[PDB]
Protein backbone atom coordinates (compact mmCIF):
# COMPACT_ATOMS: atom_id res chain seq x y z
CA UNK A 1 0.00 0.00 0.00
CA UNK A 2 1.62 3.64 -1.20
CA UNK A 3 -0.18 7.18 -1.72
CA UNK A 4 -0.53 9.26 -4.81
CA UNK A 5 -1.69 13.19 -4.09
CA UNK A 6 -4.14 14.54 -6.03
CA UNK A 7 -3.44 18.13 -7.66
CA UNK A 8 -6.05 21.08 -5.99
CA UNK A 9 -7.74 23.12 -8.37
CA UNK A 10 -5.67 26.70 -8.58
CA UNK A 11 -7.74 29.58 -7.49
CA UNK A 12 -9.37 31.66 -10.61
CA UNK A 13 -7.34 35.01 -10.09
CA UNK A 14 -9.73 37.86 -12.24
CA UNK A 15 -9.21 41.24 -12.81
CA UNK A 16 -11.87 44.19 -10.17
CA UNK A 17 -14.79 43.28 -12.99
CA UNK A 18 -14.31 39.44 -12.72
CA UNK A 19 -12.16 39.66 -16.32
CA UNK A 20 -10.95 36.25 -16.04
CA UNK A 21 -6.51 36.76 -15.68
CA UNK A 22 -5.17 33.52 -14.73
CA UNK A 23 -6.90 30.24 -15.01
CA UNK A 24 -6.63 26.85 -14.26
CA UNK A 25 -6.76 24.27 -17.56
CA UNK A 26 -7.67 20.54 -17.29
CA UNK A 27 -4.36 18.60 -18.98
CA UNK A 28 -2.79 14.82 -18.30
CA UNK A 29 0.41 14.40 -17.28
CA UNK A 30 2.18 10.49 -18.78
CA UNK A 31 4.20 8.15 -15.85
CA UNK A 32 5.09 4.43 -16.68
CA UNK A 33 6.55 1.71 -14.61
CA UNK A 34 9.84 0.58 -16.60
CA UNK A 35 9.55 -3.05 -15.39
CA UNK A 36 5.82 -3.27 -17.09
CA UNK A 37 6.92 -0.94 -20.51
CA UNK A 38 9.92 -3.52 -20.37
CA UNK A 39 7.38 -6.13 -21.63
CA UNK A 40 5.89 -4.49 -25.04
CA UNK A 41 9.35 -3.06 -25.89
CA UNK A 42 7.58 -3.78 -29.91
CA UNK A 43 5.29 -1.11 -28.70
CA UNK A 44 7.91 1.95 -28.07
CA UNK A 45 8.48 3.21 -31.53
CA UNK A 46 4.89 4.14 -31.55
CA UNK A 47 4.89 5.26 -28.14
CA UNK A 48 7.84 7.68 -28.96
CA UNK A 49 5.99 9.09 -32.18
CA UNK A 50 2.94 9.97 -29.81
CA UNK A 51 5.38 11.72 -27.49
CA UNK A 52 7.41 13.52 -30.06
CA UNK A 53 10.10 12.42 -28.33
CA UNK A 54 12.93 10.49 -31.45
CA UNK A 55 12.88 6.26 -31.32
CA UNK A 56 16.13 5.56 -30.00
CA UNK A 57 16.12 8.59 -27.46
CA UNK A 58 13.07 6.82 -25.76
CA UNK A 59 14.22 3.73 -25.87
CA UNK A 60 17.46 4.90 -24.31
CA UNK A 61 15.69 6.39 -21.47
CA UNK A 62 13.66 3.68 -20.89
CA UNK A 63 16.44 0.84 -21.08
CA UNK A 64 18.43 2.73 -18.35
CA UNK A 65 15.08 3.61 -16.32
CA UNK A 66 14.55 -0.34 -16.20
CA UNK A 67 15.43 -0.28 -12.55
CA UNK A 68 12.78 1.96 -11.31
CA UNK A 69 9.32 1.59 -11.48
CA UNK A 70 8.27 4.82 -11.99
CA UNK A 71 9.37 8.08 -13.93
CA UNK A 72 7.54 10.59 -15.62
CA UNK A 73 7.10 10.51 -19.99
CA UNK A 74 5.81 14.13 -20.43
CA UNK A 75 3.89 16.33 -18.31
CA UNK A 76 0.62 18.30 -19.15
CA UNK A 77 -0.43 17.19 -22.83
CA UNK A 78 -3.95 18.26 -23.61
CA UNK A 79 -6.63 15.64 -22.28
CA UNK A 80 -7.65 15.36 -26.26
CA UNK A 81 -4.51 14.46 -27.46
CA UNK A 82 -3.12 12.95 -23.89
CA UNK A 83 -6.35 10.35 -24.45
CA UNK A 84 -4.43 9.47 -28.06
CA UNK A 85 -1.41 7.91 -26.00
CA UNK A 86 -4.29 6.07 -23.90
CA UNK A 87 -5.77 5.35 -27.33
CA UNK A 88 -2.11 3.36 -27.99
CA UNK A 89 -2.89 0.98 -24.93
CA UNK A 90 0.70 0.24 -24.02
CA UNK A 91 1.00 -1.68 -21.14
CA UNK A 92 3.53 0.47 -17.75
CA UNK A 93 1.67 3.22 -18.90
CA UNK A 94 -0.38 4.97 -16.21
CA UNK A 95 -1.97 8.60 -16.49
CA UNK A 96 -2.42 12.02 -13.99
CA UNK A 97 -4.69 14.66 -14.68
CA UNK A 98 -3.38 17.93 -13.91
CA UNK A 99 -3.42 21.22 -14.26
CA UNK A 100 -1.61 24.50 -15.62
CA UNK A 101 -2.05 27.99 -16.20
CA UNK A 102 -3.95 30.09 -19.19
CA UNK A 103 -3.79 33.98 -18.95
CA UNK A 104 -6.34 35.13 -21.16
CA UNK A 105 -4.64 38.67 -21.50
CA UNK A 106 -0.92 37.42 -22.00
CA UNK A 107 1.47 40.02 -21.81
CA UNK A 108 -0.67 42.94 -21.50
CA UNK A 109 -0.54 42.05 -17.47
CA UNK A 110 2.08 39.79 -17.65
CA UNK A 111 4.05 41.31 -14.79
CA UNK A 112 1.17 42.58 -12.52
CA UNK A 113 -0.33 38.61 -12.81
CA UNK A 114 2.68 36.43 -12.97
CA UNK A 115 3.00 32.80 -13.64
CA UNK A 116 3.46 29.28 -12.40
CA UNK A 117 6.04 26.70 -12.50
CA UNK A 118 5.98 23.75 -14.12
CA UNK A 119 4.63 22.27 -10.64
CA UNK A 120 1.51 25.09 -10.93
CA UNK A 121 3.80 27.05 -8.06
CA UNK A 122 3.80 30.73 -8.05
CA UNK A 123 7.22 32.00 -9.81
CA UNK A 124 6.40 35.72 -10.44
CA UNK A 125 3.71 38.74 -9.94
CA UNK A 126 0.62 37.99 -7.57
CA UNK A 127 1.11 34.15 -8.44
CA UNK A 128 3.38 34.23 -6.42
CA UNK A 129 2.54 36.60 -3.80
CA UNK A 130 -0.65 34.78 -3.16
CA UNK A 131 0.91 31.44 -3.63
CA UNK A 132 -1.04 29.81 -0.87
CA UNK A 133 -4.61 31.89 -1.53
CA UNK A 134 -4.35 30.59 -5.04
CA UNK A 135 -2.95 26.65 -4.61
CA UNK A 136 -5.55 25.34 -1.98
CA UNK A 137 -4.42 21.55 -0.79
CA UNK A 138 -3.78 18.65 -2.64
CA UNK A 139 -5.95 15.18 -1.96
CA UNK A 140 -4.59 11.92 -1.04
CA UNK A 141 -4.97 8.31 -2.43
CA UNK A 142 -3.46 4.90 -1.31
CA UNK A 143 -2.35 3.34 -4.19
CA UNK A 144 -2.25 -0.98 -3.49
CA UNK A 145 0.29 -1.88 -6.50
CA UNK A 146 -9.72 4.43 -1.07
CA UNK A 147 -9.28 8.56 -1.28
CA UNK A 148 -7.35 9.62 2.14
CA UNK A 149 -8.18 12.82 1.42
CA UNK A 150 -10.15 15.26 -0.40
CA UNK A 151 -8.31 17.63 -2.52
CA UNK A 152 -9.34 21.72 -1.58
CA UNK A 153 -9.54 24.23 -4.32
CA UNK A 154 -7.19 27.77 -4.25
CA UNK A 155 -9.85 30.55 -3.83
CA UNK A 156 -10.68 33.13 -6.25
CA UNK A 157 -8.33 36.35 -5.83
CA UNK A 158 -9.99 39.48 -7.30
CA UNK A 159 -7.00 41.89 -7.84
CA UNK A 160 -7.46 45.84 -8.11
CA UNK A 161 -6.39 45.69 -11.22
CA UNK A 162 -8.84 47.23 -13.71
CA UNK A 163 -8.13 45.40 -17.11
CA UNK A 164 -9.53 48.15 -19.44
CA UNK A 165 -6.93 50.68 -17.68
CA UNK A 166 -4.22 47.88 -17.91
CA UNK A 167 -5.06 48.02 -21.63
CA UNK A 168 -4.70 51.38 -22.14
CA UNK A 169 -1.74 52.02 -20.35
CA UNK A 170 0.01 48.94 -22.10
CA UNK A 171 -0.81 50.48 -24.97
CA UNK A 172 -0.31 54.49 -24.74
CA UNK A 173 3.75 53.38 -23.04
CA UNK A 174 4.25 50.79 -25.71
CA UNK A 175 3.52 53.98 -28.47
CA UNK A 176 5.79 56.11 -26.35
CA UNK A 177 8.45 53.77 -25.92
CA UNK A 178 8.75 53.68 -29.87
CA UNK A 179 7.75 56.99 -30.95
CA UNK A 180 10.52 58.11 -28.36
CA UNK A 181 12.95 55.13 -29.45
CA UNK A 182 13.27 54.12 -25.30
CA UNK A 183 14.37 51.18 -24.45
CA UNK A 184 11.91 50.29 -21.15
CA UNK A 185 9.42 52.15 -19.17
CA UNK A 186 6.70 51.48 -16.68
CA UNK A 187 3.33 52.92 -16.04
CA UNK A 188 1.70 52.99 -12.64
CA UNK A 189 -2.11 54.11 -12.16
CA UNK A 190 -3.53 54.40 -8.06
CA UNK A 191 -6.85 55.37 -6.81
CA UNK A 192 -6.16 57.79 -4.49
CA UNK A 193 -9.59 56.88 -2.16
CA UNK A 194 -8.54 52.97 -1.80
CA UNK A 195 -4.73 52.77 -2.79
CA UNK A 196 -6.16 50.21 -5.15
CA UNK A 197 -3.51 49.73 -8.09
CA UNK A 198 -5.54 50.05 -10.90
CA UNK A 199 -2.86 49.62 -13.84
CA UNK A 200 0.80 48.43 -13.64
CA UNK A 201 2.41 47.25 -17.15
CA UNK A 202 6.47 47.76 -17.91
CA UNK A 203 8.12 47.51 -20.95
CA UNK A 204 9.36 45.11 -22.52
CA UNK A 205 6.45 42.72 -21.22
CA UNK A 206 6.21 39.08 -22.35
CA UNK A 207 3.44 36.31 -23.25
CA UNK A 208 3.09 34.47 -20.20
CA UNK A 209 1.41 31.61 -22.06
CA UNK A 210 4.72 31.17 -24.32
CA UNK A 211 7.72 31.87 -21.58
CA UNK A 212 10.06 29.64 -25.07
CA UNK A 213 12.92 32.13 -25.45
CA UNK A 214 12.34 34.33 -22.20
CA UNK A 215 14.91 37.23 -21.76
CA UNK A 216 15.32 37.79 -18.58
CA UNK A 217 14.83 41.64 -19.29
CA UNK A 218 11.40 41.05 -20.51
CA UNK A 219 10.71 39.62 -17.06
CA UNK A 220 11.86 42.59 -14.86
CA UNK A 221 8.72 43.82 -12.45
CA UNK A 222 10.30 47.97 -13.43
CA UNK A 223 7.55 49.63 -11.46
CA UNK A 224 8.36 47.46 -8.11
CA UNK A 225 12.27 46.52 -8.86
CA UNK A 226 14.27 49.64 -10.52
CA UNK A 227 14.80 52.05 -8.04
CA UNK A 228 15.92 55.90 -8.93
CA UNK A 229 16.80 58.99 -7.40
CA UNK A 230 13.16 60.99 -8.15
CA UNK A 231 14.82 64.14 -8.61
CA UNK A 232 12.10 67.44 -8.95
CA UNK A 233 8.93 65.02 -8.42
CA UNK A 234 9.21 64.63 -4.94
CA UNK A 235 9.87 69.20 -4.43
CA UNK A 236 5.56 68.62 -4.16
CA UNK A 237 6.50 67.24 -0.43
CA UNK A 238 9.89 69.88 -0.18
CA UNK A 239 6.99 72.13 -0.78
CA UNK A 240 4.05 70.50 2.09
CA UNK A 241 6.78 70.66 4.71
CA UNK A 242 7.87 74.41 4.07
CA UNK A 243 4.04 75.49 4.35
CA UNK A 244 3.88 72.36 7.41
CA UNK A 245 6.67 74.94 9.31
CA UNK A 246 4.95 77.85 9.53
CA UNK A 247 7.74 79.76 7.53
CA UNK A 248 6.30 79.98 4.01
CA UNK A 249 2.86 80.91 2.10
CA UNK A 250 3.13 80.40 -1.44
CA UNK A 251 3.16 84.23 -3.02
CA UNK A 252 6.32 84.27 -0.77
CA UNK A 253 9.18 85.20 -3.13
CA UNK A 254 12.89 83.41 -3.12
CA UNK A 255 16.19 84.80 -5.02
CA UNK A 256 17.47 82.40 -7.38
CA UNK A 257 19.83 84.56 -9.33
CA UNK A 258 21.70 83.57 -10.74
CA UNK A 259 20.88 79.59 -11.05
CA UNK A 260 23.45 78.80 -9.19
CA UNK A 261 23.80 78.27 -5.04
CA UNK A 262 27.32 77.89 -3.58
CA UNK A 263 27.50 76.07 0.07
CA UNK A 264 31.40 75.82 0.40
CA UNK A 265 33.32 73.46 -1.64
CA UNK A 266 29.53 72.20 -3.09
CA UNK A 267 28.18 74.28 -6.16
CA UNK A 268 23.76 74.04 -6.48
CA UNK A 269 23.14 74.35 -10.59
CA UNK A 270 20.01 75.07 -11.68
CA UNK A 271 18.68 73.18 -15.30
CA UNK A 272 17.17 76.93 -16.21
CA UNK A 273 19.67 79.91 -15.03
CA UNK A 274 16.81 82.94 -16.59
CA UNK A 275 15.92 83.89 -12.85
CA UNK A 276 15.46 86.25 -10.08
CA UNK A 277 12.42 86.32 -7.71
CA UNK A 278 10.20 83.10 -8.23
CA UNK A 279 7.15 82.17 -5.75
CA UNK A 280 6.84 78.76 -4.53
CA UNK A 281 4.62 78.04 -7.31
CA UNK A 282 7.34 79.78 -9.23
CA UNK A 283 10.20 77.36 -7.77
CA UNK A 284 7.87 74.67 -9.14
CA UNK A 285 7.50 75.35 -12.47
CA UNK A 286 11.18 76.20 -13.01
CA UNK A 287 12.16 73.10 -10.80
CA UNK A 288 14.85 75.52 -9.39
CA UNK A 289 17.29 73.49 -7.00
CA UNK A 290 18.50 76.73 -5.55
CA UNK A 291 14.58 77.86 -5.11
CA UNK A 292 13.96 74.38 -2.80
CA UNK A 293 17.23 74.40 -1.19
CA UNK A 294 17.21 77.85 -0.15
CA UNK A 295 13.51 76.98 1.40
CA UNK A 296 14.61 73.49 2.80
CA UNK A 297 17.91 75.76 4.93
CA UNK A 298 15.36 77.87 6.51
CA UNK A 299 13.05 74.52 7.52
CA UNK A 300 15.55 72.23 8.05
CA UNK A 301 15.91 68.75 6.10
CA UNK A 302 14.54 67.01 9.24
CA UNK A 303 11.11 68.46 8.07
CA UNK A 304 11.34 67.43 4.53
CA UNK A 305 12.51 63.87 5.49
CA UNK A 306 9.52 63.46 7.80
CA UNK A 307 7.03 64.05 5.44
CA UNK A 308 9.16 61.42 2.40
CA UNK A 309 9.51 58.87 4.98
CA UNK A 310 5.67 59.60 5.97
CA UNK A 311 4.15 59.57 2.14
CA UNK A 312 6.17 56.04 2.01
CA UNK A 313 9.14 57.02 -0.27
CA UNK A 314 12.32 54.32 0.93
CA UNK A 315 9.34 52.29 2.56
CA UNK A 316 8.42 48.84 2.26
CA UNK A 317 5.37 49.01 0.41
CA UNK A 318 3.80 45.79 2.11
CA UNK A 319 2.52 44.32 -1.04
CA UNK A 320 4.57 41.00 -0.41
CA UNK A 321 5.94 40.59 -4.06
CA UNK A 322 8.86 38.59 -4.65
CA UNK A 323 11.56 40.90 -6.13
CA UNK A 324 10.11 44.45 -4.75
CA UNK A 325 13.07 47.16 -4.22
CA UNK A 326 12.41 49.07 -1.48
CA UNK A 327 15.41 52.46 -2.22
CA UNK A 328 16.45 54.48 0.52
CA UNK A 329 15.06 56.99 1.92
CA UNK A 330 18.86 58.29 4.24
CA UNK A 331 18.72 59.66 7.42
CA UNK A 332 21.12 61.92 9.64
CA UNK A 333 21.76 63.17 13.05
CA UNK A 334 22.97 66.31 11.49
CA UNK A 335 22.55 67.47 7.92
CA UNK A 336 24.66 69.86 6.26
CA UNK A 337 23.59 72.16 3.77
CA UNK A 338 24.57 69.77 1.00
CA UNK A 339 22.19 66.58 2.04
CA UNK A 340 19.72 69.00 2.81
CA UNK A 341 19.69 70.56 -0.47
CA UNK A 342 20.01 67.24 -2.47
CA UNK A 343 17.64 65.45 -0.44
CA UNK A 344 15.30 68.73 -1.01
CA UNK A 345 15.51 68.47 -4.86
CA UNK A 346 15.36 64.84 -4.70
CA UNK A 347 18.71 63.46 -5.63
CA UNK A 348 19.22 62.25 -1.91
CA UNK A 349 17.67 59.25 -1.88
CA UNK A 350 16.17 56.40 -4.24
CA UNK A 351 12.52 55.10 -5.08
CA UNK A 352 10.45 52.82 -7.22
CA UNK A 353 7.46 53.75 -9.23
CA UNK A 354 5.42 52.44 -7.20
CA UNK A 355 6.41 54.25 -4.19
CA UNK A 356 5.90 57.12 -6.02
CA UNK A 357 2.71 56.68 -7.19
CA UNK A 358 1.53 56.48 -3.69
CA UNK A 359 2.95 59.26 -2.32
CA UNK A 360 1.14 61.23 -4.99
CA UNK A 361 -1.81 59.20 -3.97
CA UNK A 362 -1.49 60.49 -0.43
CA UNK A 363 -1.28 64.00 -1.54
CA UNK A 364 -3.96 63.79 -4.32
CA UNK A 365 -5.78 62.33 -1.24
CA UNK A 366 -6.05 65.85 0.18
CA UNK A 367 -3.20 64.75 2.40
CA UNK A 368 -4.34 60.81 4.06
CA UNK A 369 -2.13 57.83 2.85
CA UNK A 370 -4.08 54.97 2.29
CA UNK A 371 -2.09 51.16 2.14
CA UNK A 372 -1.27 50.48 -1.53
CA UNK A 373 -3.30 46.85 -2.48
CA UNK A 374 -3.14 44.93 -5.55
CA UNK A 375 -6.39 43.41 -4.33
CA UNK A 376 -9.73 44.93 -5.25
CA UNK A 377 -10.69 46.54 -2.01
CA UNK A 378 -14.14 47.28 -0.49
CA UNK A 379 -14.01 48.53 2.59
CA UNK A 380 -11.20 51.42 2.31
CA UNK A 381 -8.82 51.20 5.56
CA UNK A 382 -8.99 54.69 7.64
CA UNK A 383 -5.29 55.49 6.39
CA UNK A 384 -3.60 58.08 8.13
CA UNK A 385 -3.40 61.97 7.42
CA UNK A 386 0.17 62.49 7.03
CA UNK A 387 -0.26 65.87 5.49
CA UNK A 388 -3.11 68.45 6.81
CA UNK A 389 -6.04 68.41 4.38
CA UNK A 390 -5.11 72.41 3.57
CA UNK A 391 -1.20 72.00 2.66
CA UNK A 392 -2.25 69.01 0.68
CA UNK A 393 -5.12 71.80 -1.36
CA UNK A 394 -2.73 74.34 -1.41
CA UNK A 395 0.20 71.72 -2.77
CA UNK A 396 -2.41 70.19 -5.10
CA UNK A 397 -3.15 74.19 -6.61
CA UNK A 398 0.55 74.17 -6.89
CA UNK A 399 0.82 71.52 -9.30
CA UNK A 400 -2.09 72.70 -11.13
CA UNK A 401 -0.19 75.43 -11.86
CA UNK A 402 2.43 73.26 -13.00
CA UNK A 403 0.47 71.79 -15.74
CA UNK A 404 -1.46 74.96 -16.55
CA UNK A 405 0.17 78.25 -15.69
CA UNK A 406 2.64 79.34 -19.44
CA UNK A 407 6.22 78.03 -18.49
CA UNK A 408 4.28 74.88 -17.20
CA UNK A 409 4.18 71.64 -18.90
CA UNK A 410 1.47 72.02 -21.22
CA UNK A 411 2.03 68.33 -22.84
CA UNK A 412 0.09 67.06 -19.53
CA UNK A 413 -2.28 68.48 -19.70
CA UNK A 414 -5.28 66.29 -19.92
CA UNK A 415 -8.20 67.50 -22.51
CA UNK A 416 -11.44 67.79 -20.76
CA UNK A 417 -9.79 67.86 -16.74
CA UNK A 418 -7.59 70.22 -15.00
CA UNK A 419 -4.74 67.89 -13.79
CA UNK A 420 -1.81 68.81 -11.42
CA UNK A 421 1.60 66.88 -11.45
CA UNK A 422 5.95 67.17 -11.75
CA UNK A 423 8.56 65.88 -14.42
CA UNK A 424 11.67 64.91 -13.43
CA UNK A 425 14.69 63.39 -14.58
CA UNK A 426 15.79 60.58 -12.48
CA UNK A 427 19.39 59.00 -12.28
CA UNK A 428 19.27 55.57 -11.42
CA UNK A 429 26.78 54.57 -14.86
CA UNK A 430 24.51 57.52 -14.54
CA UNK A 431 21.64 55.98 -16.10
CA UNK A 432 18.52 58.66 -17.01
CA UNK A 433 15.08 58.56 -16.73
CA UNK A 434 12.02 60.65 -17.70
CA UNK A 435 9.46 61.14 -14.68
CA UNK A 436 5.95 62.42 -14.72
CA UNK A 437 3.91 62.47 -11.65
CA UNK A 438 0.20 63.67 -10.86
CA UNK A 439 -3.18 63.26 -10.28
CA UNK A 440 -6.71 64.42 -11.35
CA UNK A 441 -8.77 65.70 -11.21
CA UNK A 442 -7.28 68.86 -10.21
CA UNK A 443 -10.19 70.10 -7.92
CA UNK A 444 -11.39 66.65 -6.41
CA UNK A 445 -8.73 63.86 -7.24
CA UNK A 446 -9.38 60.30 -8.24
CA UNK A 447 -6.55 58.67 -9.78
CA UNK A 448 -2.30 59.02 -9.46
CA UNK A 449 -0.24 58.46 -12.02
CA UNK A 450 3.61 58.00 -12.80
CA UNK A 451 5.09 57.15 -16.05
CA UNK A 452 8.84 56.49 -16.12
CA UNK A 453 10.55 55.75 -19.56
CA UNK A 454 14.39 54.72 -19.67
CA UNK A 455 16.72 56.50 -21.85
CA UNK A 456 14.51 58.60 -24.28
CA UNK A 457 13.54 65.99 -20.67
CA UNK A 458 10.58 64.80 -18.63
CA UNK A 459 8.53 66.41 -21.55
CA UNK A 460 8.47 62.98 -22.81
CA UNK A 461 6.90 60.88 -19.96
CA UNK A 462 4.50 64.40 -19.88
CA UNK A 463 2.03 63.84 -23.18
CA UNK A 464 2.08 59.58 -21.92
CA UNK A 465 0.64 60.51 -18.51
CA UNK A 466 -2.03 62.74 -20.32
CA UNK A 467 -3.70 60.53 -23.17
CA UNK A 468 -3.25 57.60 -20.50
CA UNK A 469 -4.77 59.91 -17.36
CA UNK A 470 -7.54 60.91 -20.02
CA UNK A 471 -8.95 57.43 -20.99
CA UNK A 472 -7.97 56.09 -17.62
CA UNK A 473 -10.92 58.98 -15.93
CA UNK A 474 -13.57 58.39 -18.76
CA UNK A 475 -13.34 54.73 -18.33
CA UNK A 476 -14.48 55.29 -14.42
CA UNK A 477 -16.46 58.06 -15.80
CA UNK A 478 -15.41 60.85 -14.17
CA UNK A 479 -16.70 64.08 -14.55
CA UNK A 480 -15.03 66.45 -16.31
CA UNK A 481 -13.89 69.40 -14.60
Amino acid sequence: VRHIAIPAHRGLITDRNGEPLAVSTPVTTLWANPKELMTAKERWPQLAAALGQDTKLFADRIEQNAEREFIYLVRGLTPEQGEGVIALKVPGVYSIEEFRRFYPAGEVVAHAVGFTDVDDRGREGIELAFDEWLAGVPGKRQVLKQVTKNAKPGKTLALSIDLRLQYLAHRELRNALLENGAKAGSLVIMDVKTGEILAMTNQPTYNPNNRRNLQPAAMRNRAMIDVFEPGSTVKPFSMSAALASGRWKPSDIVDVYPGTLQIGRYTIRDVSRNSRQLDLTGILIKSSNVGISKIAFDIGAESIYSVMQQVGLGQDTGLGFPGERVGNLPNHRKWPKAETATLAYGYGLSVTAIQLAHAYAALANDGKSVPLSMTRVDRVPDGVQVISPEVASTVQGMLQQVVEAQGGVFRAQVPGYHAAGKSGTARKENAYRSLFAGFAPATDPRIAMVVVIDEPGGLVSAPVFSKVMAGALRLMNVPPD
